[PDB]
């Protein structure tokens, strides 16, 4: 049941969708070691996710979510990579996409860093990097993330450096607590809490 719709890059929604990706790189603490070495990407296509079944299994959850958090679903837009994108386009999320070995549980997360993410694209550690090259800093093959609207609720806040939510939450909240430059991290346990809206088709850049 899924389409997807080519965005144009003069599309305003293609470009604040490229801008969150370009604008949410960070540096690494593993040096590049999962996720390459790059400051920014160069973006080849953003493609609109639409699935009707799944969008309505979304905002079923969103609206359950809402009713027990005064009305508030507490809704993000955050990036997610993953080999199994192709998948979780077609099928949506489900406890097959669960990080078990998480600092946060067995539950599906999600990034506001889109460098974060894209650290997860070729597996967990970026795996052994790109199926052609074996490079988990290939400059040359194409990458491709979610960028999805996720309820998060009444998240748990846990600072730092499928299970279930903990009692009386809908998420948990990874907060950075050492490195300074790290945004927040978040996990849901409910694949019906995230919907998978943007597919990025890109590539990081060598630095000069
Ligand atoms: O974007 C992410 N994708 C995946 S797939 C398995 C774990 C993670 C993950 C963990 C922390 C932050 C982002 C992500
Ligand atoms: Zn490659």
């Amino acid at each position: 049941g899924t389409i997807l719709i080519d965005l144009s890059p003069d599309d305003k929604e293609f470009q604040s969708v490229e801008e969150e990706m370009q604008s949410t790189v960070r540096e690494h603490r593993d040096g590049g070691h999962a996720g390459g070495i790059f400051n920014r990407y160069n973006i080849l296509k953003i493609q609109k996710v639409c699935n009707k079944k799944l969008w309505e299994r979304y905002t079923h959850r969103r609206k359950e979510v809402s009713e027990e958090n005064h009305n508030h679903a507490n809704e993000r837009m955050l990036f997610h990579g993953s080999p199994f994108v192709n998948a979780i386009i077609h099928k949506g999320f489900d406890e097959r996409h669960a990080y078990i070995g998480g600092m946060f549980g067995a539950g599906i997360y999600f990034a506001e860093n889109s460098s974060k993410s894209n650290q997860y694209v070729y597996g967990i550690g970026g795996g052994t990097g790109c199926p052609v090259h074996k490079d988990r800093s290939c400059y040359i093959c194409h990458r491709q993330l979610l960028f999805c609207r996720v309820t998060l609720g009444k998240s748990f806040l846990q600072f730092s450096a499928m299970a279930h939510s903990p009692p009386g939450h809908h998420s948990v909240t990874g907060r950075p607590s050492v490195n300074g430059l790290a945004l927040a991290e978040y996990v849901i346990y409910r694949g019906e809490q995230a919907y998978p809206e943007y597919l990025i088709t890109y590539q990081i850049m060598r630095p000069e």
